[PDB]
């Protein structure tokens, strides 16, 4: 009857024998972490909750997910190249993982933050993406890339917010001080002038949250994913 | 450094000057509605909640949404043929609307169901799609199609469940009984044997839930949407 | 047995109810035309060959083509927004039109250039493209855009080559010479110094080449394609 | 000015680090070879024409092709997993090989068939396609799939037409006579009843036509393509 409109849709699928990354990146989590007054560069609970949602998800698809890695508002799920999940539908993959994740976020909020509840006008909601990785080397480098990303970001943010806190700086000059440095330089700027050793930093913050199937862990890259299969 | 993995993504975008439909349809909502013991054929609270999320979602993007229409676990949001929202990106449209709606559902569950709190192991989560409609007639027809679908379904399901309830039938001979029947025939099964008149069914069940901008109403297809532009 | 590799293909199609443009443009036609000594930026024979090919093509699909417009090495074919040809498929439409065209080119060459035969090492070969246009305006404007292009460029290159030919200019100072000018300014540069009038330039050069179904004509935009339906 | 129409085009490309195949299959080659009265089901000259074309094609892009394999009206060209050609664009790869090839066919037709020239109303034109293969296994299997199809088809069609030709059979009873047979059974039907030995059938008909870079060979699968890289 009016059914012909269904003609217009698109059911496109990810290429066979490719890994699938589904990545989830929270929308405006700058302002979102501002409103609920998160813990500044790093909120132990906010990050842990992310981990919770991620764990529940890889638990949910325990067969198709090799592992996951979370950063800020972001979390990444690796789908084995052989997966038939959702008949390899991009939309279904992305949207469904995202909704499920979002749903676990909202659900589990009460546990991690009895402090400040959700109000309404300001809510979490997340982006989701399907990315095709044809061979193992690429997935490995993808995962690495995220890991880099977290490393750099925590470094910069940490030595930035210490300067404001400890040395009383404004956002402008704390930036100029940090401009053009190295990884090591900032760690010195942390160690002497901010007076804090960066290795003494908690390990979930530096090296990011990596969920294998079930129980989850935090360390660098040694690719023993090579072994897990 | 590793950044070339971003080389693998796809930013594909809805063709310019096309109306957009972002459709949301809950996953495994049969099991969902069974576990929380929804009101079978129709749960007033459930549908209303759905409506709440919708109202908040067209509120959120006021500029780009013409209107929305909800059915069961489904909602359809129309975007204006000229919209730049999220730069016309399929992924972002779909996934973001999905997260948001979902987020809204889990938030407002506390409100609509003090009866049964959420547990965990059963959580609401929804699928999302983008569709591209090159002209007004098709988008119109689309909406029509949805409405038709809700009218037909509601009639079948209603005479089905009143057969089971009132006359104590098993699903099978209720199916074969209902098999190959017609409109007036179902409604006849309804009033005589099931002792209930169909026109007195709440309007929101029969004709579905239509969200215009801000507040929302429930009737058929008469295109007064044609006038609002 | 090995047949699974077939499952790797992609069957993607043009969104329904969109006019379709198929554009053909010959690769390296600068070097090509330079090799075969085409006449300056205007060769009656080459353009007539192109037109003949296109005439053959709209002859071939008389059912799906509204009309077609040639400029240089370019030819654009407008398929009706309703067409089901090749089931609306990109690969088939681009490559098949391209092939067909290329084949007619190479066929009818001996006709249009009995002067010089084809050699081998340099052969005509053409890029083809599929574009979707969701309504009338867009299509009209596309066509416009093309006609525009042919008109403008006919003027610029004409006066350029007269500056080189008649006035003995080198390209560089002919370019700085023509730089910044206007339409009638250029026509004057043509009329006084180079001794030719641009209104008597052949209407096929100026207003571009246009083929409706069957017989073909050259003028501007008066969109009388409006009526044909 | 009208330029916005260009914003409707589509740049979609092949996923990085995938072998590409460009396959070429002439539309309606049944009627073409019927019209030009080709040789039963194997025309030596037709095949070598096809071959010279593909050689010129691999010749043209010597950098990005591992090799090419032709069968009937078909030819397949394997592009290396790392290729940047046409910036990996679907449209350009398909249409360009399509057109070059078509051009080469029509050109070198003179050489291969001095017997009957091309006419007009019946002209060769070819469908072209792109396929992405994420790994060597699959590209190998692709090729295998092809060689398989040609071997199988050559036997079936050969004893088919020998049954028609020599024993005076009509297509129906040849079709049944051949129905459900095995390889060796068919070669029998060939040796006892049609009087011909399928071992002495020309290796270019049986084992297909394989172009490595430059000069080209006909044998089976022994993948020394593994070493050439
Ligand atoms: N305060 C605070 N913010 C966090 C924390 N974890 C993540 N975030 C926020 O999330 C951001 C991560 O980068 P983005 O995802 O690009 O920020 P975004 O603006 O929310 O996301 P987009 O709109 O997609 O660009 C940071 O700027 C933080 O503000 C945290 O533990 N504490
Ligand atoms: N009992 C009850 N069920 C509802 C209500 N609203 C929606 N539903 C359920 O939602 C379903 C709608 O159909 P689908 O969305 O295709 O069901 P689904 O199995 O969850 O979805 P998929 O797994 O993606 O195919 C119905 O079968 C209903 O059971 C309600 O108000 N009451
Ligand atoms: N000499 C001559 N050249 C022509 C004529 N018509 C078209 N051309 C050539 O066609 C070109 C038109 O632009 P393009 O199609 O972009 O040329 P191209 O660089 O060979 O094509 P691409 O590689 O696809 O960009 C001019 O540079 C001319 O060299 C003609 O009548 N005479
Ligand atoms: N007689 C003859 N036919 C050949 C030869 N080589 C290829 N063919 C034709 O090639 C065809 C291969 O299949 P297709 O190309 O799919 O046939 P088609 O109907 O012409 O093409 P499509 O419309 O694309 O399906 C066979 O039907 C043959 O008729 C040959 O050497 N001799
Ligand atoms: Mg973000
Ligand atoms: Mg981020
Ligand atoms: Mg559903
Ligand atoms: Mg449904
Ligand atoms: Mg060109
Ligand atoms: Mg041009
Ligand atoms: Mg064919
Ligand atoms: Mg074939």
């Amino acid at each position: 009857k009016f059914g012909y409109v269904r003609q217009f849709e698109t059911h496109d699928v990810i290429l066979p024998q490719c890994y699938i990354v589904v990545r989830i990146d929270g929308k405006k989590f700058h302002e979102f972490s501002k409103f609920y007054e998160f813990a500044k560069p790093n909120d132990e609970n906010a990050l842990k909750l992310m981990n919770a949602c991620a764990k529940n998800l890889v638990l949910k698809y325990k067969n198709d997910i090799i592992l996951a890695f979370g950063e800020s508002d972001e979390y990444s799920f690796i789908l084995k190249s052989s997966t038939t999940l959702f008949n390899r539908r991009k939309d279904k993959l992305a949207t469904l993982f995202g909704s499920f994740f979002t749903s676990n976020y909202v659900a589990l909020w009460a546990k991690f933050f009895p402090e400040k509840p959700l109000n309404i006008k300001h809510l979490p909601y997340f982006d989701s993406r399907c990315v095709a990785y044809p061979n193992l080397q690429t997935i490995k480098d993808y995962l690495s890339w995220r890991y880099v990303d977290t490393h750099i970001n925590n470094l910069y943010n940490t030595t930035f917010w210490q300067l404001i806190i400890k040395c009383g700086l404004t956002p402008q000059e704390s930036e100029k001080k940090l401009c053009g440095t190295f990884s090591n330089e900032k760690q010195e700027i942390l160690f002497s002038e901010c007076g804090i050793n960066y290795n003494n930093e908690p390990e979930m913050f530096k090296k990011g949250s990596l969920v294998t199937r079930k129980g989850e862990i935090l360390h660098i890259n040694v690719i023993a994913q090579i072994d897990e299969l």
